[PDB]
């Protein structure tokens, strides 16, 4: 009887175990370490006896994925778009769309110009889907004393400091508000280094996650559109920044938001609808009020980052596509 | 002569030992500890000579189970439905309703989807009930040390925050309240997080243990109902709300619920006649005030599971069945 | 020269001296201490040469019992009923009523339902009824600290964490007060438990007690009467604790009842008039003033248990069988 929940565990049919699984979900943990920056524990291979092809992924055992590959089923696509097509299923959770192809299909989407997975992978590439949307959970306290323990070798300076300047729950409670954002902390140098220089001004951890996020914003630019080009922004029109501006209250421990349940929903429906345009799309808005938007739209829309303004360089340019706007409602809609 | 009772003694009659009534009980143990998390304290089996066929479980020596298993009684159902029928009668203390079934009966009864205890196990599947009625006494002070202590294995960062953080008799009374409400604590590394988060910026333990129970909600909310098939809710209409909201009235040691005797009562009996119309319901509320109503009509209806609207995500859907609605009562009724 | 008196001594001519008298007062050490939860002191066995058959029990060497056994004394009986009467004789300090019978008649009551001692264990059952009217005088402070010091094997935390609490005196108060009314203290566990719980938020060591009774109140209900029979209850009508209410008075070491003596006389002569109906009934008030009314009258009627309304669970229902009721009477009679 030993407390304590097994923190990842894959549950399979034999059917589906390998060989070469296990070297595989190793190779998986590797590039997601070196991708996002946070350590994940080692997974627990079940075998689960079943006639019925399914696979099943358990975070500290509550079940959270769980699907059923189809008989025909040996190649695998992740997502969908218009040049191939069949066969296609919507992921659980709002995770996605996803593919099975057969040879020939599969070989005509790889050379398309996409990877296409076949054999062990079509677990690892499904694996580390569930894992890219659970992620902020594999960072705790804990795992923020093991970060910190692995960076005394060479940086004890930067670490004995950091610890002198924020009580480890601050720094956990950073690190964990930057990686439920998909921006990555391999680069945890530069953000100690942004927590020292930022630490003593300042008291509400939100702000310092700001300013950790500022100081990384040349990766963050890169790792959204790793080419040069243009994507498009999404801006939000000064209405909907100068109606959440007073919804800033303090308290003795930091600044939150507070709007009626309507302003909230209107401004969801209203961005869920125009992201419908195109596939991909950055939200854009203030510096002073970016957190507090994504924390009115982090239940719902996930996936979609919100940029600011100062987190955009002037080296990098606009391409305006749309204008969001909204003014209040309680008071009168004036736009709604 | 040992102070401190005897944790949990199971008195037989030797007719109903047997040879794998140990390993039975063990494995019942086992079964326990996975699902709420709480680490039982090991069976003491005595053999109570009596021509009665009776059997008595005692929580630190006060005889809180007694039932006498009829002559004829070989195969055990528990709890009653529509497709079998016969030989049922009702466990004391309101614990619910069991049958006892002959083989053929009792293999209709296991094909028709159910299962069916003989043997040893119909002692295990009846001890294992009255567990479920009394597990919160079994987490306190000294068990939730061992649980910090066995925990101090891989988190020891973890554990020493949160002792720095909270002394462990609200550890404890955190952990006692959560148990009584049937929601699991196998997850103690998320629920130290929770209370390492939260602590600083509170200081009455009960709302410390409504927001691990908030992050919790989809564990919650998995093992109310395995499947994701819709499962009726039982809405509180907004003027009981609006009622208790009055009731909160703030000690240096956190905000408790006064109303008159009248207003509870009426609402007792008021929930109870509106819950005959189908087996199974879950009541519904405000997030400000569950922990309240929860603490007005726990010691009559335990079992119903009162949970809240922020407790449900967005990701599930309403199914409204009912809508409970009462104004006062000494100022007037205006409802009843 | 020792100082420090001789506990518990028994004095016994030479006639009523036994070789099975050790084991049987072994025995029935062991029995109360399963009980009542109070470790007895070994007894110390004085042969007084006496010709005339007599027995004296010695607490701490001041003569509480003296009894002479009569010479057809042989079988003993301990309290009187209809079905069987015939030398019966009051014990002093209005311990109760003895019976000695004849081999023939103590085997009828035998048969009848009761049980009979015969031999040794005549001092016995004795011997028991006198520890059973002054068990409140063994256990003190330095009984306290040995049952902590048992209870430091299994519960280490849970007894540091209760001794950072409170101090010992006031553990020893606790369950002196307890032990003064026929709780029993063998659930140490909980009692700690609930002191630990409600310590932070009292500082009246009586209120203290009454919430360790409340939290035994299942133990209390079992032990008043063992089978789910409902036995009698004496309410008593709101005009006496509406009286009482304000006799309390707050000073810096707890709250006090302040009564002329009239209003307690007349409330014990009233009760012990009303309590002559039947042998045995249980008077309830109260939750505010039960504590305050055993004050009033624990003096004069000790065999009398005062239960109150809280103590009593809506499981159990009520048989009224009286209503006592009073008013003032340094103002007006009013109901006297």
């Amino acid at each position: 009887m030993v407390p304590g929940a097994c923190p990842l565990i894959l549950r399979l049919s034999p059917t589906l175990h390998s060989a070469d699984l296990i070297r595989d979900i190793d190779a998986m943990r590797w590039f997601l370490f070196e991708d996002t920056g946070v350590p994940l524990p080692e997974v627990n291979i079940e075998v689960l006896p079943e006639p019925t092809e399914k696979l099943t992924v358990l975070l500290y055992q509550e079940p959270v994925f769980s699907l059923s590959i189809p008989a025909q089923a040996d190649y695998l696509l992740i997502g969908a778009d218009a040049s191939v097509v069949g066969d296609s299923q919507t992921l659980p959770n709002g995770m996605g769309q996803i593919c099975w192809l057969t040879k020939d299909m599969a070989h005509k989407a790889q050379g398309f110009g996409l990877d296409v997975f076949a054999g062990s992978q079509r677990i690892s590439a499904l694996l580390k889907c569930v894992l890219l949307r659970h992620m902020g959970e594999f960072i705790g306290v804990q795992e923020t004393r093991y970060l910190m323990n692995a960076m005394e070798k060479n940086y004890s300076e930067l670490v004995k400091e950091l610890q002198r300047q924020l009580p480890i729950n601050k720094i956990a409670e950073t690190l964990q508000r930057l990686v439920s954002e998909r921006v990555s902390i391999r680069d945890l140098r530069l953000i100690f280094g942004t927590l020292i220089d930022w630490a003593p001004r300042e008291k509400d951890v939100l702000m310092l996650t700001e300013y950790v996020r500022i100081a990384l914003r040349r990766h963050i630019l890169r790792r959204l559109n790793p080419e040069g080009k243009p994507l498009p922004i999404l801006r939000i029109g000064e209405g909907i920044e100068n109606l959440v501006r007073e919804s800033i209250r303090q308290t003795a421990m930091g600044t939150y938001t507070a709007l009626s349940s309507r302003h909230k929903t209107q401004i969801l429906q209203l961005i869920e609808q125009a992201l419908k345009q195109s596939a991909k799309l950055f939200i854009v808005t203030s510096v002073d009020t970016r957190r507090f938007l994504r924390k009115i739209t982090e239940a719902t829309l996930f996936d979609v980052p919100i940029l600011s303004w100062q987190e955009l360089g002037e080296e990098s340019l606009i391409q305006v596509v749309e204008s969001i706007d909204l003014s209040e409602e309680e008071l009168a809609d004036n736009e709604e």
